């Protein structure tokens, strides 16, 4: 069949020093398929820390391709070996996590927690199924794994859109960033996060481990319930494991090694409006003058690629889109607190008159293959790609945005089209393995051949790399080098969007579903997804309000806004030949967003700290319920519902003509943001049927939460000269906590050495006859030199109101505390 697998031929651990295992397997017998095997494996498993195990498989006898060190950075592999069954264990004393190597014909392993002994992964074949065999061709990697069906539920293995969060039995996930739109279910899209996360609801229920397998070359994943197989084009098995045990700590243990999520401007935390097809600088002013008057909040406006010369990158259009206008225009967006971003491809256009493409060859950044500039097609037509693993490329880059921004100010910088999207696919080289590879992956779920509407496999990077190893990589790449550009030319800290993505790319960049519909069902694809990229460490996720593709209709918009006022970026933006979607248009849907935006704005502050929890720890914005509740079981196959940080928890309408929802809440009390007095009580966690009215959205916290608030506003600049809010609910069963971390926005290094920042910690408890709420502060003199003032406290989840020396609500008044101030303030019960 497929192959005939391998044998230890010899293997040890190390002594006497932190211990690591070589191993040096052996072909069993040579197979013509997929073409030809590798006779001998270096095998080596090491702990990166206590909590991280690395499987490292290469070939004995030839380096092959990974992904470079400077790419994504990492701890190098341990020593290679030298030139019932038997086995060789590798276990550490601090270390939960055991490897077992299985001296088997064919050989197996097996990754086990010393706490409940429950294998975690278990690639032992069966004998008589090659199907469970480790292969390791050239051109074909497999690696399996059996998992208890019923008790394992996997989440990630990206970018897919899907109707639930908890990945279905019996599919087949490809990973190969392609211009596809997200409105597709399935298919492979614009990036690639070979991770899962495996929550397990027995034996010991919230036990969670993390998975990642560390290769940029095309794959399939297959997924059948009981077992889980990589099939890989290239590259080699480079595998991790996290320990866990709690899925947050399994988030922190990845982002640990890929890198952790780039810090947001506070801004980017307020709505932001794009369309393609704005037709020039007067539309643009009027939409951001039509917000004004409809009392919508708006921070940010967007120009797609109409504002350049005839869609060529670092050029206006010089009758459209002038230079002195939109100088004017940015400086008035300025004036108001707000900001601006234009959007880039990579593709640079071939017209000889064009600066960009003239100093480009000069420095010969361009991707070639057959030793000449690679031809794409693209919005400007003919274009060459700038190859981003070569430095010269990237320096190209940052002097191009600079000289842009010497001339026109911008707030930040948005990245399409780089998969690369091409417009033509090219010939495949005659007799390439590259072009025409022996084992076909599920592209765009029709077996497409890979070089579909790309740069063929064939081209050449810097170093003699191939497009065929670092496809999945342009996207991560670009917006390395994009972020490279920003930080040069200005000591604000940079807010980039990329459409492609590989593991890692939160450590540079925000991102957004792409090109979803204007449909039910891309409404309710919206959270699986913002969940996803959450657990692929990139917090900064949404999906384009109201839907890219097709005409919205207004009940769709009004529930879309509701919905998408509560994603980490929330942007309406649309296509140019559909109707227009901007949120005053309607007034039902104008008078929801007023609702909606201003309770995101009052939470800002609390998103900006969950920014910077998501930076420090690796832990997601919006985030799933079993973060929160990983011992309800009920939680694990939630897709309709989300949290915002741990205590806030979102439960949209997502059907037409819909005036209620059947929502899920976890054990305990819950109350509505929106209404104190309106409250969820349950002793076991259930279903409940929520009232929601055209108007309204659930949105609830529970008991043992705190949350600082600040004032609705029309800028995030002006909400932050507000007072605070502090919002307190109590739990007869827990003291309450929460935190807030201040800076002045822009500090390149968040929570650094600087000292430009405050942190405070607040925390709340009930005793029989009075109750406490306290604050304590890290680094005081930011925050007190921003005069930062909380003049009343909101107190839920008490059967007794309280005041200064069913559930009721108590408010505490007039209190003029500065935030910068560390307090203990006493009350008493009536
Ligand atoms: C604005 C955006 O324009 C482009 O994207 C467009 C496409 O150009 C357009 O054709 C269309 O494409 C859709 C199809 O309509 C839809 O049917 C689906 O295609 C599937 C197909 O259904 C499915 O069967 C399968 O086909 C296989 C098949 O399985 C197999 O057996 C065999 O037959 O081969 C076929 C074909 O390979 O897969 C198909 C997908 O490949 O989905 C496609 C979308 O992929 O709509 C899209 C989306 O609008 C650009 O590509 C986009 O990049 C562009 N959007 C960007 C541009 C902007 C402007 O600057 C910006 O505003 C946007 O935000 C940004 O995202
Ligand atoms: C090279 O870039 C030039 C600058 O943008 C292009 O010229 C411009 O084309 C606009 C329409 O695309 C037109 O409104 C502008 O007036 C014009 N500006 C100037 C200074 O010529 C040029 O476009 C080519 O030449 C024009 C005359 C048309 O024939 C286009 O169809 C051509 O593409 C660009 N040339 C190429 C080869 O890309
Ligand atoms: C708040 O909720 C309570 C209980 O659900 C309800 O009786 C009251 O009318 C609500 N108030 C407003 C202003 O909606
Ligand atoms: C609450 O506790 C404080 C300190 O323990 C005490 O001084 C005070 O008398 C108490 N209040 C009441 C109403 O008993």
């Amino acid at each position: 069949a497929i192959g005939y697998g391998y044998q230890v031929k010899n293997a040890k651990v190390d002594n006497s020093t932190g211990k690591s295992l070589t191993a040096l397997l052996q072909l069993i017998r040579n197979s013509p398929v997929y073409g030809p095997d590798i006779q001998f494996l270096s095998f080596t498993a090491s702990f990166e820390e206590d909590d991280t195990l690395r499987i490292r498989i290469t070939d004995a006898n030839n380096r092959r391709w990974e992904i470079p060190n400077e790419v994504l950075p990492r701890p190098p592999p341990p020593p290679s070996p030298p030139p019932q069954p038997t086995t060789t264990v590798l276990s550490h004393p601090h270390s939960d996590l055991v490897f077992t190597l299985f001296h088997t014909t064919p050989f197996g392993f097996t990754i086990y927690r010393k706490s409940t002994h429950d294998v975690l992964f278990d690639a032992t074949p069966i004998p008589s199924n090659p199907t469970t065999f480790l292969i390791y061709k050239d051109q074909y990697l497999q690696l399996s794994s059996s998992l208890p069906a019923q008790q394992a539920h996997l989440y990630g293995l990206g970018e897919h859109t899907k109707p639930t969060f908890q990945l279905a039995h019996n599919q087949i996930l490809t990973l190969w960033n392609a211009d596809i739109a997200s409105f597709n279910r399935d298919l492979n899209l614009y990036g690639s996060h070979p991770f899962y996360m495996d929550v397990r609801s027995s034996p010991m229920v919230g036990s969670t481990h993390g998975v990642f397998l560390l290769n940029s070359n095309g794959m399939d994943v297959e997924y059948t319930g009981d077992r889980i197989t990589y099939k890989v084009i290239g590259g080699i098995i480079d595998l991790y494991i996290f320990a866990g045990r709690t899925p947050e700590m399994v988030l922190d243990q990845y982002t640990k090694l890929i890198g952790r999520p780039a810090p947001m401007p506070y801004w980017a935390f307020g709505f932001h409006q794009c369309r393609w097809g704005y037709r020039d600088v007067n539309e643009i002013e009027t939409v951001v003058d039509k917000y004004a008057e409809a009392r919508i909040p708006l921070e940010v406006m967007w120009t797609d690629i109409d504002y350049m010369d005839a869609f060529k990158d670092f050029t206006l259009d010089p009758v459209h889109f002038p230079l002195d206008k939109m100088q004017q225009f940015v400086t008035k967006l300025h004036r108001n607190g707000q900001r601006y971003v234009p959007i880039l491809d990579p593709g640079i256009n071939t017209n000889k008159s064009y600066g960009t493409f003239i100093r480009g060859m000069q420095s010969n950044v361009f991707i070639k293959r057959d030793g000449n500039p690679y031809l794409g097609s693209v919005w400007p037509g003919p274009v060459y790609y700038p190859d981003f693993l070569d430095p010269a490329a990237r320096s190209f880059w940052v002097d191009e945005i600079k000289r842009f921004r010497d001339i026109l100010p911008i707030d930040g910088i948005w990245i399409d089209m780089n998969e690369a999207s091409n417009f033509i696919t090219s010939a495949p080289t005659p007799g390439s393995t590259l072009d025409n590879p022996p084992y076909k992956i599920n592209n765009s779920g029709g077996r497409v051949p890979i070089n579909s509407k790309t740069i063929p496999a064939t081209a050449m990077h810097y170093g003699n790399v191939t497009e065929y190893n670092a496809h999945n990589l342009y996207g991560f790449l670009e917006s390395q080098a994009t972020r490279e550009a920003l930080v040069r030319t200005s000591n604000e800290r940079p807010f980039l969007l990329s459409r492609s993505t590989f593991a890692g790319s939160g450590k540079y960049t925000a991102h957004w579903t792409g090109d979803n519909a204007a449909r039910w069902d891309d409404l309710q694809y919206s959270i699986p997804t913002m969940l996803n990229f959450g657990l692929f460490g990139m917090p900064m996720i949404g999906a384009d309000i109201c839907g890219f593709a097709e005409s919205t209709t207004e009940e769709l918009c009004r529930r879309w806004i509701q919905l998408g006022a509560f994603y980490p970026f929330s942007r309406d933006h649309s296509a140019r030949d559909t109707t227009h979607q901007e949120l005053y248009l309607w007034e039902s849907v104008a008078a929801s967003a007023r609702t909606v935006l201003g309770l995101r704005y009052q939470l800002l502050p609390y998103y900006y700290t969950l920014m910077y929890d998501a930076n420090l720890r690796g832990i997601p914005i919006a985030r799933p319920l079993f973060f929160t509740f990983p011992d309800d079981v009920a939680t694990y196959g939630i897709s309709s519902q989300f949290l915002i940080g741990r205590g806030i928890m979102v439960s949209p309408v997502l059907q037409p003509g819909a005036v209620s929802v059947n929502a899920y809440f976890p054990r305990g009390n819950w109350f509505s943001l929106f209404n104190y007095t309106s409250s969820v009580s349950v002793s076991a966690g259930t279903y409940v049927s929520l009232s929601a009215p055209p108007d309204h959205i659930n949105v609830h916290i529970h008991e043992g939460n705190i949350v600082a608030m600040q004032g609705e506003a029309m800028t995030t600049q002006a909400a932050r000269s507000t007072p605070f809010h502090l919002l307190v609910v109590m739990s007869d069963h827990v003291a309450s906590t929460g935190e807030l971390f201040l800076d002045n926005g822009i500090e390149m290094d968040i929570g650094g050495p600087g000292g430009k920042w405050t942190l405070v910690r607040f925390f709340a408890e009930s005793g029989i006859n009075n109750l406490t709420i306290s604050s304590e502060v890290v680094n005081r003199g930011y925050a007190m030199s921003q005069r930062w003032v909380m003049d009343k406290i909101t107190i839920l989840g008490l059967k007794r109101r309280v005041r200064i020396k069913g559930f009721v609500v108590s408010v505490i008044s007039d209190l003029r505390q500065l935030v910068g101030q560390a307090f203990k303030l006493e009350l008493e019960f009536e």
